[PDB]
C-alpha cells in the first residue's frame, strides 16, 4: 500500500510556467525534471483579491507558492524586499528547511496561484 | 553489475537508535521498513569534539548523519538558524535536493555520530 498522490489537472501553458517557475528558483531548481513534473501535477489552484496577506512572517508554514497572475510584495518588518510576479516561486524556504516564515507577502493585485504542501513535497522527494 | 553495498556491524542497541532517528524525521518516514533497515547496516560510526565544524554551507554534500549522542548548531552566513540534538538526522538537504550543503553545522559539545554516505543512501531509494 502506498498513497496516492492528488493529481490536478492544468493546462499546459500553466504546467510550462509551474516548471520554469521551479527552475528559476536557486534553492528548487537542481531537483530532478521527473520530480518537477510530479510536483507539477500536485500543485492545486489557489486565489486571492488585492491587499491579503498570504504569508505572515514568523508563522509555521506548510505550503509553497507559484505565481500564475498578480504581483505580490515581499517585505520583512516592514521593509520591502522585492515584488514578484508571474512565474515566480515564493514560500518555499520554510518548507525546504523547515523554519518558521522568514518574511511577509501580501498581494498588490488579485493573484493566481498555484500550491503544493510539505507533505506532498517530501514523499515526491523520496521518491 | 551491481553494486554491494557496504556493511557495517553494529549492536542491536545502536540499530535501534538508528532506526528510532530515521523514523523521526520527515523524510525519511516515507520508506519502507526494509529501506530503513539496509540505511541502518550502511551507516558507520564518526564522533567529533566540541566547537568541530562537521558540514560548511556551500559544499558538496556526500553524507547524511544521524546523531546519537551530542548538540549541535546550524548556520547560515553566521547567522543561528536553530540547534539539533540526539535523535536527529541531519545533512539529509544537499542530497534531497541535488545541492550544495544549504548550511553550516557545528558541533556545541563532543558528539557520536553516524554517517551513511551518498551513494548507499540513493541507491537504498532506488531500490524499492
Ligand atoms: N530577500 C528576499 N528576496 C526575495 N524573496 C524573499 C526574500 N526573503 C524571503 N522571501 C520570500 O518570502 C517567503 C516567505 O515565506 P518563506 O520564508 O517560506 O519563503 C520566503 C521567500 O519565498
Ligand atoms: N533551518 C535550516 N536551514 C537549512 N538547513 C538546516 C536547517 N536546520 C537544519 N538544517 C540541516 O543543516 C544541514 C546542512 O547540510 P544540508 O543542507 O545537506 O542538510 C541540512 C539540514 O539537515
Amino acid at each position: 500500500s502506498h498513497v496516492t498522490l492528488p493529481f490536478y489537472p492544468k493546462s499546459p501553458q500553466s504546467k510550462d510556467l509551474i516548471k520554469e517557475a521551479i527552475l528559476d528558483n536557486d534553492f528548487m531548481k537542481n531537483l530532478e525534471l521527473s520530480q518537477i513534473q510530479e510536483i507539477v501535477d500536485c500543485m492545486y489552484p489557489v486565489e486571492y483579491g488585492k491587499d491579503s496577506c498570504i504569508i505572515k512572517e514568523g508563522d509555521v508554514g506548510s505550503l509553497v507558492y507559484v505565481m500564475e497572475d498578480g504581483k505580490v510584495e515581499v517585505t520583512k518588518e516592514g521593509v520591502k524586499l522585492c515584488t514578484m510576479g508571474p512565474g515566480k516561486v515564493f514560500g518555499e524556504l520554510a518548507i525546504l528547511y523547515n523554519c518558521t516564515r522568514t518574511a511577509t507577502v501580501k498581494t498588490l493585485v488579485n493573484v493566481k496561484l498555484w500550491a503544493i504542501d510539505r507533505q506532498c513535497f517530501q514523499t515526491i522527494m523520496m521518491r
